[PDB]
């Protein structure tokens, strides 16, 4: 019942936090770069999803926006390793949220500040500091703190979000 757009620059983690939440029978082991973009089903303790997950390269950006009409909810990934990348991330995130498909509808979104594991790896309040996510105010969101290959943060966003629906 609920339709989720993955969305995030290419290299963040999408696709392997998406693959993280499906069964473990159902799980992809070898995860390339999204082509344009894949559905995919997950499943939380009551909610059924379905998730358009976005390439993010810069190549297949453009069709993000033709998908917006069914995200009822949005998870929007960071590379917290990459803090030069993160600018190019902040003015999607800005394009994202000032859409005309966006703007006025009060749609969560759930950020990961993924690759926490990393050396380089800022923190989930300071990702949340850098792309000024306090100016989000006429929609929920949160932030977690995620490691997409072991899994770890990723129940706590899964649990926002179904509290949001
Ligand atoms: N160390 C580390 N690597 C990660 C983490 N999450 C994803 N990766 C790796 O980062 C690379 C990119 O992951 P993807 O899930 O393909 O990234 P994406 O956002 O889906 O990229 P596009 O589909 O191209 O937009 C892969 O090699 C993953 O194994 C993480 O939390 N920690
Ligand atoms: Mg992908």
């Amino acid at each position: 019942e609920v339709h989720v757009l993955c969305l995030g620059l290419d290299n963040s983690g999408k696709t392997t936090i998406i693959n993280k939440l499906k069964p473990s029978n159902a799980q992809s082991q070898n995860i390339l770069p999204t082509i344009g973009f894949s559905i995919e089903k997950f499943k939380s303790s009551s909610l059924s999803f379905t998730v358009f997950d976005m390439s993010g390269q810069g190549r297949y950006r453009n069709l993000w926006e033709h998908y917006y009409k069914e995200g009822q909810a949005i998870i929007f990934v960071i590379d917290s390793s990459d803090r030069l990348r993160m600018v190019v991330a902040k003015e999607e995130l800005d394009t994202l949220l000032n859409h005309p498909d966006i703007k006025h509808r009060r749609i969560p979104i759930l950020f990961f500040a993924n690759k926490m594991d990393l050396r380089d790896a800022v923190t989930s309040v300071k990702v949340s500091q850098l792309l000024c996510l306090e100016n989000i105010k006429d929609k929920p969101w949160h932030i977690c703190a995620s490691d997409a290959i072991k899994g770890e943060g990723l129940q706590e966003g899964v649990d926002w979000l179904q509290d949001q629906i």
